């Protein structure tokens, strides 16, 4: 099963405004470029986000952790039992990616995700924020986590949790309209309550949001008006029901695409009981 | 097997009664009705008690909680295995309990017993309690425990652990007479020493008493208090022998179902030692 | 000023019913005799409660410890410049009660005081309980504490506070009567919330109870239970209002003496802010 | 596998003086009499100890616990499996034990065992010890340990780690001559370092002492001062080099059987890696 | 699987230099001979580095441990079941090296390994350092690393790993020229980071360098300086990129073989993620 | 007034004994000499033993330390006030015992006395103990203790206390005949519950003891041993009824002077209470 997420790679139309949002408001550290795109770090890994020019303006592919070559072995058997296509990833892309191997495929919709393992990490040249940010949290945990739209959330949930080992954590039913919700299906792979969600939003993104963790309550609160500063708020600070995570929500400069900033969940493991939310919030998070 | 004991339901013929007692005097949180039964909360859950009118005067149902849809189906493989009937919670008593799956079965004397999973939550409305009473210790350990009378402790045994999966934590030979007593048996399925004690009593209840575990001592002595008031206490406080909770016991409004208001006992895991005692009480629990 | 409650001396009229009390039911260590009074330990003290034959049954002495002798001399100074006449105690005392030095006086309403340093100690024959009880708080603390009966407060009061150096904790209005309440002012000189309190009950004794502090509250539940046993028992278990001892009272084999066995309190500093509370228990402390 | 060692019962010549040694010296509580036999208690269990009149002055039996009845079924299992001869115990000496089921056997060289679960405890009646002593270390970890005597080790391995599931610790080489050692065996079956320990001495008993672990360092300090007045001393203060227990060795009342007084040792789990040490003590134990 | 690295034995040109260097520059306790080897403690163990005189001037042999005699048996199958030749260590063999048994075979490369359980302890002669160390960091985790040159590390690590037991931790493309580089791969069998290290450098010996662990940094410090003193200094201070070590190297007495001294790594477990690193050195390690 | 004992000087009639006693068993580092005095180390002080030849085979001073210039000065004017004769230490002096600055003088029965500032600390030679000890307990509380021998009490007591500055923890009636006794004061000048003790003791020397304090309880076992193999021990393994230290006793090479070797005692402050006791040792210390 899949360890944790890594890394995520962006294609969009504004290439220096994906780098300022990345850089003076979220805080990550610029790190170069391989090929043509710009990469960007939150730890001691070579890059963690990695931002593309392209008319998508969208999640261009997700990096799916494992943690040794055998494990990306099994995860390849568990591909061909399952019938799902991949292939393994040349010695560019693994180049290109800073890895010692990877298996590229896409999930039903056709996001492109790519499982990998063995990557750089460059501790000679040490995390660097580019705006006021203690850190980030990652390690075991990964980068962070990612709501998935999918149009059919019984299919997407059979893939990444039978054919990826992703489990369950919850459901919160969204409300959308005044008689119209959408139940979005939390998954776990570590002990992060949420790295990727599912849900069927009628929006013309592969994702909504992504979302990083910083290490404290400051970090958030200062990030807040660093992006509210840059006109990109769009939820004010809240707390989630189901992780706890004390976040708000900005736009990135891609449309329809925002991301999450966030401090303080809860986290999981082999005891989480499954339950089912009518609210997204315990507290705050209203939308402007 | 079984995770947690997660809800109660009383049938009594006296609504207001039982209304005023659970809050003003337990400090449950009133959480407003589902079709013709008033539910009370204790924590994040949208309920924990709920008390339909009846001639009963009794418990009418225990629900009983597994972490996923899969262990459910797990447990209907176990009781189809057992040949005990059941049968599947249609979408009107999904509805009505507020859960994602049930399975409806009785015990071997006739307790109705739901096997559930993903119960609501709703920390956007939290836990206000009627009296003052600080919170209760419910998580993984669930609502409390309760005290089930049977003719047969041998196969209401069989039936609890081979079929249900609760284990022997201890017995407590209970003094009855002057020369009778009656061996409690003290089931575990979780951290808590004991979710479901089973004992031969002659009383015309299909339980002797439900208990709820409390924050602090402080909230046991202002619960006494309470109660004592209302002039229902019928024990002095006391401490347990086998799971050393403080507690004492109080009358409900329906006749020889008692409530017990604990707090502070040991827990216990896989390498508790089944042992024998010959009190109910360390010290304490004078009856009155 | 005084530093602490040292030990007391009781002349009754049962001593071997005082010495089963002590012993068999509140737990202390017989420690043989000096002269015509038998002696009781709760620690590595020698002694802390005498028992003698007497008509009284009531208190005899109470002893009142300083550091060494220089504060010995340094209270002789403070009472002669309040006019206190005091002697100072003789060989045959200083033998009689194990101390270096002593000096004794009566406070304004006939109650023997003994000032002193240096009492004896004797590691070398460790505390043995005569009942199951894990030990008592005392240390800096002292013994415990007593409440004073006087027919003046004020009066008693300013000999407390201004001679003696005792600080006022604070006040309590004891509810006597339908109409009635005594203000009972309770006194620190340590880190203890009160070692003398001062009422003015009608109670033809010198004091209402003397109170000893155990270690644990099973320490505390276990006494409740051999008082009872005893037939002694005058107060169900409750926790004070002031200092949030949680005990129970009950009776000594002198008529209207008591005993307080407890467990648990705040302590108080330089800090401590003088309050008044309506009642005695925050709950519990019933009488019976 | 057994899960630790429960009572021990001697048969024993002088009972007034066991019975003295036991209480007055080591500081068990005296808890009445089962048939003939004095029992003495360590903690909530009903007894620990048995001393019965005999001609042998030596270890009658040991009892060997395990947590439940089905563990006790497994370990009827594998006795039939290895062939070793045992019966069921009787209702009379399930009555005589306080236990709940019990196997009767012996090992390789007539040591009786009984291997038994459910023993009686007795919390309303709390330990009370007889001589200083602040309690003992027992729960998990059982009573203490003993060392058996064999004229054949392998022999005696076999049968305590194939049949039992002791696991061996480390051994040590004993110096009892000039040019003469005996290797013992150190068996845990817990987190004690051992339980059980084999050794091949030319004494003509079974056993060539038991000990007993007290809470504190002050605990062996005073008994050792105890056991010297009543000349029973035979080792002085010291640490061992395998499980680094701070303790002294004394006679017990029948000739050639030592007891142990100590304290403060590691404790093992699975990673606990087998040493051979030449010595018995890191320091001290010089033997009186 | 072998469970941590236990002893080194070196054979040398210069044993008088040998010995100054590990006990008046390193720090370790002289602690006689065995044979023609002379010996040296780190810690409670009899040995943990030998020196005997011959040309090689190089690693002799390297102990890797396991915790009992079942396990070796184990290793044994291991290796007739992987067709690597193996002889059982004689009772000469057994008694020189202090050990209970071992299996004597080399590494594809010729390095001889000798396999083992049951080293002598001894407590009774306390670890005394001959120069101001506080103590090394051994323990579960075994006496330190050691780095094994190799001709083919593919087939190295198919060894190591597949027969062996040990595990991959990470890879570091250590930088030889100004484009070349060798992929030093490190692994452990333990929570240390790595216990072997295996590079293709192209240097004459077995081993590029031995690593010792100690408790401080001030150790580490203090140390630095005595080998300076040496002139044997080959790195300034640094902390490694993979494991967190802060340590410095120096010259042994035999050429082109170093020591490593340090302090203060991360451990590891079964979580520990495959990674690939650019540099040896977070910081420092400037070649001297 | 003093802040703690810093040092200790003997003359003595066998250097060479002194040497070995103090390095081999006890474990102070040899370092070197001042004009003809051997010096030893305890810690990073450059000296804190003294040991020089001479007939007394006794204490030949005591370094007293304060912790600046201007605090020396004070204790100049105290001596001048009091009438205690003195003269300041010549550069001579100041370079032998590397101060400062010094005031030389005498107690009232001939003991020289050294009252200093600005020791010489000398971190870059680290401590390396002599023989295994992890370290000696000094710091603020100064190297240790020694027991002066007195032929007045009261007026030993006047000097070191109105003085000297020194504090009187508490007496202790030390047994020497069957009906005779010694009042032994102790008395503190920092936390060390002692650090000078007075007694009139029959014995022909200036001091009793000198008492080191060790890290742990190992250190005196060890110690305990390695004095035993010199056939010096005077006592066995005890604890002190007043301060709680953990130690035994043992002879110098000087007749009638021993050294006490200990751990673990309680330390004391503005709070302590002045008690007295009847027995040294709360628990062993049997003289041998
Ligand atoms: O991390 C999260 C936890 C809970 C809910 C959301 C969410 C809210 C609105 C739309 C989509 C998801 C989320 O991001
Ligand atoms: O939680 C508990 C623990 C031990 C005994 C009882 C009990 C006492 C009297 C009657 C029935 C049960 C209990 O409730
Ligand atoms: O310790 C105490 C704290 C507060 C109240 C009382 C008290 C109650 C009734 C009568 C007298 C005193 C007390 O004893
Ligand atoms: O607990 C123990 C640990 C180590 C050695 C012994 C021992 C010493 C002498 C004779 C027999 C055993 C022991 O009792
Ligand atoms: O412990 C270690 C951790 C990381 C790198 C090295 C290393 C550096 C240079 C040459 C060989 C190995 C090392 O020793
Ligand atoms: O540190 C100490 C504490 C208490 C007593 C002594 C003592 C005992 C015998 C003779 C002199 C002193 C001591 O040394
Ligand atoms: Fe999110
Ligand atoms: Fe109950
Ligand atoms: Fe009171
Ligand atoms: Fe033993
Ligand atoms: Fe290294
Ligand atoms: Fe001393």
């Amino acid at each position: 099963s899949i360890e944790r997420l890594g890394y995520l790679g962006f294609a969009v139309k504004d290439v220096p405004a994906w780098d300022h949002f990345l850089t003076k408001s979220v805080g990550l550290m610029a790190a170069g470029s391989a090929g043509d795109a710009a990469l960007y770090r939150a730890d001691q890994r070579a890059w963690r986000i990695a931002v593309q020019p392209g008319e998508l303006d969208d999640l261009a592919y997700a990096g799916l952790e494992v943690d040794d070559a055998a494990a990306l072995e099994r995860m390849a058997d568990k591909l061909r039992q399952a019938g799902v296509a991949f292939t393994r990833g040349d010695e560019a892309l693994m180049q290109q990616r800073k890895v010692m191997g990877l298996l590229c495929l896409q999930d039903p919709f056709g996001l492109p995700l790519e499982i990998y393992y063995g990557p750089a990490e460059i501790f000679h040249e040490p995390f660097l924020p580019s705006a006021p940010v203690s850190g980030f949290v990652t390690g075991d945990q990964g980068i962070g986590h990612f709501v998935r739209c999918v149009p059919d959330t019984a299919k997407a949930m059979a893939f990444y949790t039978e054919v990826l080992g992703f489990v369950l954590s919850d459901i919160i039913d969204i409300q959308m309209g005044p008689e119209t919700s959408v139940p979005a299906h939390f998954l776990h792979c570590n002990g992060r309550h949420h790295t990727i969600a599912l849900a069927a939003f009628p929006i013309p993104k592969r994702i909504h949001h992504f979302m990083l963790q910083a290490n404290t309550i400051d970090d958030v609160g200062y990030a807040f008006d660093r992006l509210d500063a840059a006109g990109r708020i769009t939820s004010l600070l809240g707390r989630h029901t189901n992780d706890q995570t004390l976040s708000f929500y900005a736009d990135t400069p891609s449309p329809m695409i925002e991301v999450e900033f966030g401090w303080g969940p809860r986290t999981v493991d082999s005891s989480w009981t499954v339950a089912r939310h009518s609210r997204t919030a315990m507290w705050g998070h209203k939308s402007v």
